[PDB]
């Protein structure tokens, strides 16, 4: 089995540790034995000017895979949505209010829907392949969150001279290291059978660079990162 | 403290990783320091030809613990159902209707506890062995799923000539290891604090075994086994 | 960002293991890289006439983390309890009566108030340290809760002799280990990001002490001392 998966992504955060915006969304293609990407896209968001409210994120998410399953044509994509198992193909209003989610849960999905929808039918008629809102359960939806972990500490990396510093929330349980040009990311949790990632780097001279607990986020990491 | 208890077991997946059926049961005995089993048995199922719905899986654990009770003489059982800590020889259907588990539950009970109360309650009457409903928080009943988890992976490696190929799906988070005659059998969660198992195995000539990631159920790993 | 917690704590427990009294409340000093306490006070409880039922170990928390507060000056003070982030200084009877917990919580809450309400603000208008109820999702509360198993440690290893024999309960997922005077403690779940404490003890002549998971409660620890 070979599935595409996508996620957004790391934040940038404030002095407070607030978030204020989201960093990168990256696709991944997954094959046995499902602990890495065989592939990867990224793009990165404007993480200043970007709306947290609301659902930019699950579009752009929907857009990437898409266009990255063209190229390595897997047999399904999987999306970072826990809606059951359910096809992007089939999501109308009409079966989106007999879901078992909440009503602000159906709310989001029908806007989203306008548009998702016929984008997910298009995309399977010309490749057979579906998109399944399966979400937690995913293995591959998982090593894509920690790959857009892996390249929000790219983008920091690479942007901590614009701004003058940098601090960055990874996603959920992960760890970044750095060495000698390669920035590698894992997850922390040993549960999930060693995941892991990967991605170049160019580290300009003179920055440093920190990892540690987010103290009013638990089971998160702070990358900061100096000039 | 001695603990017995019972649970089924690794699951025979087919090529979407959809289980077919379950495989093992395994009552263990623990005691101090209760990190592994003092004494094992087990009971295999037929994972072609299983009922995967319903609970003949529940009424086979407190057949086995039962079993292997009246041997080693344990101070109790535990049970893998969370209800209170209720003893199953008092689980009549008016007790069954005021517990706190939800309508769906509270039906299952009622046609199981129909022929397992009277029988918890006539071993209890020659051995004064409660069988307890503790369930998630019982560490022999996670000890006892490992080793279901252990026994499927030997049930794997014997069973891997007449069935060509073999897919099996291990219970969550443990992972198995095979060196020199031996499975050992490990939580792959620290926070339990170290549980493990081991059996003996005769693995056939040229067979072939990987351990990964099942890409559609997070947490839980594949043990692929080849002829 | 600099940060005081607190947090009750390990249990003396019977051999039942059931829980009799609750032993350690600690204050800690939290501040980067988060992963430990730069300064530590403890108040021990009496853990036989100690009464499990309600709450004096939140008012000995805020007590002990307002004494501390005083002391190193932090931006703030996490309070173990999931509120939203609510202030302390402004839990009156109203707010309280629209929070989003259970009734039962709503109660606890209101009889709590009564004097810890006026405590809060008393200690805000002569400190502009605010009291805000996070709970789960602060490290510095986390870390609070391994020292108070550390202590709780410290707390058997010089009570052994008193009592013949002492079985304690560690906080969650925690180890304590002993090594030349000195009691480390660690976090077990590698996801909160290497979470760690230590404490000096002097350990009396021929006592022995032993760590296991406890059977009754996964992935709790009992720590067992023997004189």
């Amino acid at each position: 089995s070979r599935i595409v998966a996508a996620d957004t992504g790391g934040a940038v955060l404030d002095e407070t540790f607030e978030p204020i915006g989201l960093i990168a969304t990256v696709a991944v293609l997954v094959e046995k034995p499902y602990r890495s990407a065989k592939e990867v896209m990224v793009k990165y968001a404007n993480p200043y000017d970007y709306d947290l409210t609301g659902r930019q994120a699950i579009r752009d998410e929907v857009l990437l895979a898409i266009e990255l399953a063209r190229k390595v044509k897997p047999d399904v994509i999987h999306l970072d949505s826990t809606l059951g198992g359910i096809e992007l193909r089939k999501l109308d209003e009409p079966t989106i209010d007999a879901l078992g989610i909440s009503d602000k849960g159906k709310e989001v999905w029908k806007e989203l829907s306008k548009d998702l929808q016929p984008l997910a039918r298009k995309f399977w008629e010309e490749t057979n392949i579906e998109i399944v809102a399966i979400g937690k359960s995913s293995v591959p939806v998982r090593i894509a969150e920690i790959y857009a972990g892996i390249y929000s500490a790219k983008w920091g990396i690479e942007n901590v001279e614009k701004e003058g510093h940098l601090i960055i929330g990874l996603p959920r349980y992960m760890e970044v290291n750095i060495k000698d040009g390669k920035i590698i990311g894992r997850s922390l949790d040993p549960r999930e059978g060693g995941l892991y990632g990967s991605a170049e780097v160019s580290v300009p001279e003179g920055v440093k660079w920190e990892i540690y607990p987010n103290p009013v986020a638990r089971r998160f990491m702070i990358f900061e990162i100096f000039s």
